RNA sequence: AAAGAGAGUUUGAUCCUGGCUCAGGACGAACGCUGGCGGCGUGCCUAAUACAUGCAAGUCGAACGAACGG
């Protein structure tokens, strides 16, 4: 049982002879507090219909974000077309401080305490995709030793 | 140890670039409506413009020649 959020509902048209035809495009981020976390996006002629395709779309970019004492192991800079995002690791207790979409995917990613500043440009879309190219670069240290072959107190 | 929030606006609809505007904090402040108290501070930013009237620099008879008091 996940999560949803609807981020943003915007209406988009094309025009034919007669006239214009409306369509509504909704981006929904869906994960449980665990640490999984996903995006998707969806398309009808009803802001309900729109949801439920969004929905189901979210289900097939499900992805994994690794924390340590309920805060990412170390900085981290994402980049997807013209948006680009700062993610920084934060004291505890002091919240997630971060701008409109950018919440979303880490409140319901399970994400206590980080810090984050969007650099980049304000596209809704486009700050969900440069928030996760940044989840992709965060490793843990346990991992970090198993490659360079020591173990985790020697990293530390 | 500390550690950074965005939004509106070009288009039939979109993504970028890009300016304008807004949400925060601070004054030796002024103006508008209103107005109980106590503590601690502050009060000519302009004409270094012109100034009534009072007071802000005196003291020593144990350094040297006086007036009340027989
Ligand atoms: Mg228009
Ligand atoms: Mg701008
Ligand atoms: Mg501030
Ligand atoms: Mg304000
Ligand atoms: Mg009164
Ligand atoms: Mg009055
Ligand atoms: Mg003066
Ligand atoms: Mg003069
Ligand atoms: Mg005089
Ligand atoms: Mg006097
Ligand atoms: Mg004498
Ligand atoms: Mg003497």
């Amino acid at each position: 049982d996940l999560e949803e959020r609807v981020v943003t509902i915007n209406r988009v048209a094309k025009v034919v002879k007669g006239g214009r035809r409306f369509r509504f495009t909704a981006l929904v981020v869906v994960g449980d507090k665990n640490g999984h976390v996903g995006f998707g996006t969806g398309k009808a002629q009803e802001v309900p219909d729109a949801i439920r395709k969004a929905v189901e779309d979210a289900k097939k970019n499900m992805v994994f974000v690794p924390t340590v004492d309920t805060t990412i192991p170390h900085t981290v800079v994402g980049h997807f077309g013209g948006g680009e995002i700062l993610l920084k690791p934060a004291s505890a207790g002091s919240g997630v401080t971060a701008g409109g979409p950018v919440r979303a995917v880490l409140e319901l990613a399970g994400v206590a305490d980080v810090s984050s500043k969007s650099l980049g440009s304000n596209t809704p879309i486009n700050m969900v995709r440069a928030t996760i190219d940044g989840i992709k670069q965060l490793k843990n240290a346990e991992d970090v030793a198993k490659l360079r072959g020591k173990t985790v107190e020697e990293l530390l």
